[PDB]
């Protein structure tokens, strides 16, 4: 159903674990099939599991991700977290904001970051 | 005008400095006069500088606040940051998400946190 604050902490942490390994099918299944994803925030949103799968495929395919502090969760199915992505030879500080639906799936994801958060 | 990513880092950091000391008039002046503030996210929004000033007055009046990681800024006048608030004898992990207007003032502020983020 619509995830409690504590359940939101678990789901969002699970998302980060999945990104870290790069299990694309399992990542994609975390989203609603009509999920919208803004990454970075300000860019036009990509929509739906097909467009989202492609995003993660060229994102992660050829990469590491960890939380830098606790997940902050609300009581209306949303949450936000700080993490850092590492890659190739650099690093990127990120904050994701996620809203979950009544099935425990991600309906909306906005990622906040820009080049000032980037470090080679 | 509408603040660049770097300017957003400065503004949002300045907000945190102001909260730390508790300079209420200066905090309030950071907001647009018609700013909406959701704190915590999920609660109904308070609106306008009068309702916002009252919020900070009973919040900070009788308290310390610092960033726990870098501000994450976008290119469309928004940004997000992790910080921790301390008070009385406890501590609270928080993530604020802010949108700025074309005057460098805060038009919308949503704060993400709940009791799982609280620690006595
Ligand atoms: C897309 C990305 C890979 C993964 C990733 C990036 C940026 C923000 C993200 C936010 C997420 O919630 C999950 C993954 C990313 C990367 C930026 C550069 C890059 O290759
Ligand atoms: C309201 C509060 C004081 C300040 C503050 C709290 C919570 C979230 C905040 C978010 C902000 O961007 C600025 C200040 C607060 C506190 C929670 C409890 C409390 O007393």
């Amino acid at each position: 159903n619509l995830p409690t604050a504590q359940e939101v902490q678990g789901l969002m942490a699970r998302y980060i674990e999945l990104v870290d390994v790069g299990d694309i099918e399992a990542i994609v299944q975390m989203f609603a099939d009509d999920a919208t994803v803004e990454n970075p925030f300000g860019q036009p949103p990509i929509h739906g599991r097909e467009q989202i799968a492609a995003f993660f495929r060229q994102g992660l395919g050829g990469v590491r991700a960890c939380l830098t502090g606790p997940v902050r969760a609300s009581h209306n199915g949303c949450g936000a977290m700080p993490f850092r992505v590492e890659m190739v030879p650099c690093a990127l500080d990120v904050i994701d904001v996620m809203r979950f639906d009544e099935h425990g799936r991600i309906q909306t994801m906005q990622a906040f970051w820009s080049e000032v958060n980037l470090s080679v």
